[PDB]
DNA sequence: TTCAAAAAGTCCCA
DNA sequence: TGGGACTTTTTGA
């Protein structure tokens, strides 16, 4: 397939706020393109606004231009010559398209090519569309290639599609010009979005960003949604309009029309200046940045400044190399082989669940003929899999080892650790030797820092309310209940010492004392967490 | 030599 | 089919 369906909701959204206050006597030659049309979602919908704006002033053009021209019988063809443009990659949907246009009752403006090399011969007054999605790993290599030669500027590294598809559209935009799409959220946040915003923030007008967060726009799809109307007029103060979702619980067809539910109860407006944004676009309420800004000023040190940071093991194949801890094939296996493996879900608030899973460390495995009943009977297994691996077909690595080892070293001493997507924070010390997935990331204390902070007065604040709204400010959202726990954003999150820090210290010590009992009441373990959030308030003056 | 980012997620049930 | 639990390894740098 290839071909994603936009709810008309959003379709009537985007189309009206384009051309909803075009002077169609000023200009009546106005072109209007989508550059990922497929079937014509949108430009079926911008035929149907066009013909009501021109034979509602069908008699106003007669008379300040060619009064034979412009007829209600002459309405269609126009719109058909100089006015909407498509393009796609798909002959089928194009075919479709041209069906559809012709049957709205001449030469139609419809391409059939890859927009992103096609050699565009003019600029246009709008554009409107839902551009294709492809991450790193969906896209062909040679085409990256392409991309990463020609769209250096919004594409590299673990980039996506789209962003080249942004740039694209602001460069084939004409000045006063007007462009609305539905695309990711993610580049709003992300660390492969960065030049992406610089190049949106330089070169147009942002008018305005509605963020779906996790709702589900597009049914039976795992991507989250928000809309962009950008423009190139003459700006005298740039001022965005947000408009974020209040309840990801919603279904889109609440209301008849989309204004209607920007409105309601269940979505917030606040006003953001483009001239404020640095390379991080803190997108929130006056509230939120008064908060936000207190705890940055407050705070002196950051996790990255006192803390040694990595993501946890990459085996390559998982199947191959771990098992349950009640396997049988572990009496095979030497002990000094086999580590304590947990997964994202075992990590809680303060502590760790007991492992069930052990790593086979197969980088320690010297020869193949020593050992070779773990060769034959566990890890070969797969080794059809294991050498698809591109450091085994490279010959960096062995067929056996694990792909990304990392250094034992710094697996096996006291650390935090944290999963890499969660709905609230959760950070605990690992007094267990643990290993782990690339889903668990950990850091430990550097030597210098030892005496200003302790592993508990970490945990105690990082897991406190303040601190969960305080990384959810800047945080990357993924889906209904889930943001990104990665060190890109998590090493910035900014610490404090001031004379509070003996008693947080304490209830912390406390409430990894009661999670550790034969007993636990968790009770006890909230009120704590109650009194440890009243400590941190008072120290940041929130 | 070897790090860390990346949801048109994935999979399964009522 | 829609909603909830949970999260691998490929890949550029
Ligand atoms: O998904 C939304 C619609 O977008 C279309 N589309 C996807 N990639 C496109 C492209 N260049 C990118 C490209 C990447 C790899 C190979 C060729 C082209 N140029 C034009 N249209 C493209 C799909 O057919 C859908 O109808
Ligand atoms: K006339
Ligand atoms: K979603």
């Amino acid at each position: 397939s290839g071909i994603y369906y936009t709810p008309k909701i959003i379709v009537d959204y985007i189309v009206k706020k384009t051309l909803k206050n075009h002077d169609i006597i000023k200009n009546p030659y106005p072109r209007i393109l989508d550059i990922s049309c497929g079937c014509g979602n949108f430009l079926l919908e911008v035929y149907d606004i066009l013909y009501d704006l021109f034979e509602e002033n069908i008699y106003e053009l007669k008379k300040k231009y060619d009064e034979n021209y412009w007829t209600v019988d002459n309405i269609h063809r126009h719109i058909l010559n100089y006015c909407i443009y498509g393009a796609d990659i798909d002959e089928k949907a194009i075919s479709i398209l041209k069906d559809s246009l012709t049957n709205k009752k001449i030469k139609i403006n419809l391409f059939c090519c890859d927009s992103l090399k096609k050699k565009w011969r003019y600029k246009f007054d709008y554009i409107v569309g839902n551009p294709p999605y492809i991450g790193h790993k969906k896209l062909e290599k040679k085409y990256k290639k392409f991309l990463l030669e020609k769209y250096s500027e919004v594409y590299k590294d673990k980039a996506d599609l789209y962003f080249c598809f942004y740039k694209k559209i602001i460069d084939i935009l004409k000045q006063g010009g007007i462009g609305s799409v539905i695309t990711p959220r993610y580049f709003l946040e992300s660390l492969s979005g960065k030049d992406l915003r610089e190049y949106i923030k330089s070169n147009v007008n942002v008018q305005e960003i509605v963020d779906f967060l996790g709702a589900n726009i597009f049914k039976n799809i795992g991507v989250s949604s928000c809309i962009l109307t950008f423009d190139k007029k003459k700006t005298k103060e740039t001022y965005i309009d947000v408009f974020k979702i209040k309840n990801e619980d919603i279904c889109i067809n609440k209301f008849e029309t989309l204004e209607e539910l920007l409105k309601s109860s269940k979505f917030e407006h606040f006003n953001i200046n483009q001239r404020l944004l640095s390379d991080e676009w803190i997108l929130v309420n006056k509230d939120d940045e008064t908060f936000y800004n207190k705890i940055q000023e407050k705070c002196k040190y950051s996790l990255e400044d006192i803390a040694i940071s990595f993501q946890g093991i990459i085996t390559g194949c998982d199947k191959a190399f771990i098992l349950s801890k009640d396997d049988v094939k572990l009496n095979l296996v030497d002990d000094k082989f086999l580590k304590c493996w947990i997964k994202s879900k075992n990590i809680n608030k303060y502590i760790v669940d007991k492992s069930e899973y052990r790593l086979i460390y197969s980088n320690d495995i010297d020869n193949e003929n020593t050992n070779k009943r773990i060769l034959d009977e566990i890890i070969g297994l797969y080794k059809t899999k294991l050498e698809n691996r591109r450091e085994c077909k490279s010959g960096i690595r062995k067929w056996y080892e694990l792909q990304w080892g990392r250094e034992k070293l710094f697996f096996e001493r006291k650390k935090i650790m944290y999963p890499y997507k969660s709905n609230e924070n959760r950070f605990a010390i690992d007094y267990d030797n643990n290993f782990s997935s690339a889903d668990v990331y950990s850091f430990f204390i550097k030597e210098e820092y030892l005496d200003k902070f302790s592993y508990e007065y970490l945990v105690g604040i990082l897991n406190s309310s303040v601190y969960d709204k305080y990384f959810k400010i800047t945080a990357k959202k993924m889906s209904k209940n889930i943001y990104d726990y990665y060190p890109n954003k998590v090493m910035k999150i900014r610490i404090f010492r001031d004379n509070n820090y003996e008693e947080i210290e304490n209830l912390s010590k406390q409430i990894i004392s009661i999670l550790l009992n034969k007993s636990i009441d968790k009770g006890k373990v909230e009120k704590l967490q109650i009194k440890m959030d009243n400590l941190i308030m008072d120290s940041l003056g929130i």
